[PDB]
């Protein structure tokens, strides 16, 4: 599997992908049909944050009219990071940034209390988002972060 | 309810609290017994990120030997933010920072797709962390971020 | 409704829009005639900070000679943020930045005093700017920031 | 009237003031009674962003048990700025920071359209906040930014 | 009068202007002939920091062979700021930056002593530079900053 | 003459000086009587940006009740810089910062036109501020920057 | 095991430890005797980057004359990060920082080629340093970074 | 031997090289066959961080279809630095960044203990990565940093 | 003599110069033959940091096949600074950056001790570099920084 | 030989040294009498940038009335760097900073031309400053930076 150490070719691809998605008026859920992969993972890959396996890459390429150069690029491991400069201004992204700003030390404390010294991994890791009703009317998003605990032991 | 626009008084209190917790070899779970509140909310308050209502404030104060000045301060709305400078270096906190760097654009894309224009709130919001076994051996943390959808609509 | 996680497409559109606006010597008030929406909301949309509903997108498109790709793009939720880098140097924008720098702690203190723990929303939110004569000669701008109170409550 | 070019003494005073306010459980509204000044201005001065005239100073000092050294310092013109580092993390302050991030270019555009070249002043300027009921239930804050237009003219 | 909230189109015009000036080997003094306006103001406009009134724009355009699109853009209010990133590295500009770094606190102090609370305006403001002989041989520059005093008054 | 490469001892002295000035309700003008030096230079020195010659140092020390350690320290060359972090938030200081942000390129351009390649010195340099009436009512500050031209020549 | 979300108490212990070590003229090798742990791990713990298990803590405390408050603190999980601000100026540290700046893209590329998508872990991880003779005379340091490969797999 | 003080032309070459590598689905190991150089050095050079000697340059160029301008450019000493901004967000690169953030002070301390005052060179220096099995299953990367000790001595 | 307040046209010229130097395999020493100017000055000008007198411009242009527009631009005063962002990552440049980081305070201390208050000029200034043998084997660079002392005196 | 990974103890020692030097009105040259070491090295050590051999430490200690704990600390290897935050504001230090900003790329270009790939060392390195008459009146400083060339060789 190929990889890239800089983001501009993948950003170009992502732009090609989004213009096609917008022009065709598609959703990510529809684009993900028949990929054999979860919506969060594929969306992230279309947005330039993951490689797709070859067959998944071809499925989405069929729906967005991507050529073979794009299909190859879609298979490459990218230089990751979806917030240029690290600090988001977009309110939608910023709210998630803010959750970590506020609860970061709480997360550290409760990880060390319930698991021990070490980390919750962001690589052995799955993310999903679910829409649920709010009892007081309206709707809520429940975002689940599921990471493996990796301990820090004396060596 | 009182509030502060600067962080040093709560930081001083948080340090008082942590030294006591360490001296008495207590856990956050133990300190939270009887508050009638969630562990994540009360831990966050002890770490300077929330005000406690007075009953919960007195409950934690007894466990930690906190005086009436400390109890008053625990009831004040703080200046929130748990990562000085915004960018963490501690690996445990960084992993959660990293999840947002990588999946931020995905989180935005799918919120907009499944909800609409707007945000998932970081204020009308609940967080909890659960430990579950990994089938392959070891442990996993499942962190739930649960926020109200707030639409952006024209005016 | 489509969305974008990067700003370059809307930036290009915004530049197309401003060049047309300047060539035709139009005002934002005249471009907004017929949209059934507030001047500030539609101006911000033209400047790449909001999506327009299709009716309003077509109305402004006619005045500016915008094609169908441009009309589709005007309807996409953008990656928001109108000050590159966060810190403005333009004096006009900087004065509003300075108002928050100076009165930020005061706004916090009084929000918590008069409403309680929580925030004044920037999403459930309206802005408008009004021109009124100054008695001493000259003119004043009255800018109204109108946001919903959202409480922070224990969980 | 005296002035200071560094903030720490005034920071110390502000801390003294807030600890007495919390200890006595006072509101800013109560503290401001009989000062002859607006709540926003006096709150800002207590929080270290403005001098108070001598008599207003003595009035608040009586209520907060401040001595003559504090009364003298309350009258000094401070080094202004209430967000250390300029970028707030506290959600309540951040929301107002965000309004300028999002609507900054719109504010510039409509100022130039409706007034002309120049600025809306942050000095010949008044701020206030009102609490108004929301028709759909709940409460809203209406913050008014009232600034003199200062034109830029060719010299 | 039109305005822009982003600098790139104006930056492009400024480059066109500077390439014309270098090609024809003009001085700003010679370009300014017949504008009826001050050299510092018109120079700043050419370098992208001010609009020109139409007559002055046509005068300088004739000398630099600018077309109607340029003349029109030269009349637009720009996004101001002449130092990308705020901190200059060019020694000539840096010296002026350094004067403010060193004397900033003195300026504040003497403003409040001699005028009172408030600012010296950077908008109701004129700048000029004069060359005068140094008695010991060589030359001095006398740069004059002439701004309106705007008081801060309790409200 | 002695020098310091770090600022904390002068900052402490400057604080002592200011607390005495505020306590005695002195002006800088009164403090400067009989120093044989200009107000801007001595004010800068009091604010920790310059050394004073021994006798000027003693003249100001008599007025502010400084001992012989302060008098010795007043004669030391400091680590200069009066804006911590370089970017001011205080509106009074910021306006002078903003003059350089806006007119920086103009100053460079006119310096090279009228003098040639090189710089206007910030060292072989004098500053002064004057208060003059505004014919349209009110008052203006005229700040004079008087620097020696230092050419850049091929070597 | 206890943990701290802020560095100040551990920084104080580290200072105590370093002053003892310097005063007694001890080496990290001599302090590590009888811990049963690697020199690099225990050194990092003494410098505030890891907790020690109790036995090791008591062993090193005996050699440094640390009391029980310190032995308890030495067992707590710290807020990790040994370079304030992230960017080192000290030449010895900077060279290691430099290796990553230069070879960072190479490490990425070869990790993805030889292992696949994912990371080399900084947690399931051992470091050691060895001194070896340079044949040309002089000495070399062979620093070994030994981390678990954690794959990124599509989900 | 030629050199460049800016990175863009080398970044363009690097993009050309990567696009050919991805197109032909080559590995760095395959590309490196017959260069007479180690994998880490040649990979670094291909990625813009090192010059290649002429014959090695021609060997890789034959495999990637690079012309003579590319071959000349491959032989130039570049402006080194592989992480724009210095701080990586890509998890693979960040992990190596993190090892230095956490073990920085430890590396310094043990260099001075085992070698003395001075540095471990990043120039008289060799890097290599090795894949080894993990006893508990899976795989480990062993990265070797091999640098010359350069002493600091009184002069 | 003409000047530029932005670097892009000069950066383009520098690139044209370097692509020709690499294509023709020239040295700076060779390009400089017959300018009657020091190697350090002309190299800096070729790299965009100085104007050349017309004669030198035409001499170097002949060797690099530069047209008249290039010759004209080589004579313009540039916006100076050779390290984008101020902090170099390239190791060759960084070592010189590091010398100032380490010896900055010593340089200040000894300048004031041996000369007095004021500066060593970076404008009335010459730089040169000499290759000399190291007695212990190898070579040393002796870089000479030759600047005029400009006093700071009380005014 | 002891070392430290943080600067505060050495900063305190340096303050003690400077306060003694000022009180006794000593020069660095006088403090350095009898060390056997160059003025530049010993001045840097006193300012916290190098360790002294015990003999030199005790010599300078006798002149400054330093106790035994200070003598011990003076022999420790420090965490080096003499400009907090890396970017100087003090004009005297900034001029040296500026020389590297302007001539950085030229130094790189000529190092590679005259030596080859690699660096000029900042560690195998000597610094000195000489006062020289200016032929046209006044004084000059000649700062000599003398470093070992370290080659970068393909491996």
């Amino acid at each position: 599997t190929q990889s890239l150490h800089y983001s501009s070719p993948r950003e170009t691809l992502t732009d090609t992908i989004m213009m096609a998605k917008i022009r065709k008026n598609l959703t990510f859920e529809a684009i993900n049909q028949g990929t054999g992969l979860s919506l969060a993972f594929v969306t992230a890959a279309l947005l330039g944050q993951h490689p797709l396996p070859e067959q998944a890459a071809r499925v989405v390429a069929e729906k967005l009219d991507l050529d073979e150069d794009a299909i190859r690029l879609l298979q490459t491991i990218p230089l990751r990071g979806s917030i240029p400069g690290g600090v988001p201004t977009d309110p939608t992204i910023y709210r998630f940034y803010e959750m970590v700003q506020i609860y970061g030390s709480t997360l550290k404390a409760l990880v060390h209390e319930q698991f021990g010294d070490g980390i919750i991994s962001a690589i052995n890791f799955k993310l999903d988002i679910k829409k649920v009703p709010d009892p007081d009317g309206g709707e809520r998003a429940v975002i689940t972060l599921d990471g493996k605990y990796l301990p820090t032991k004396p060596f």
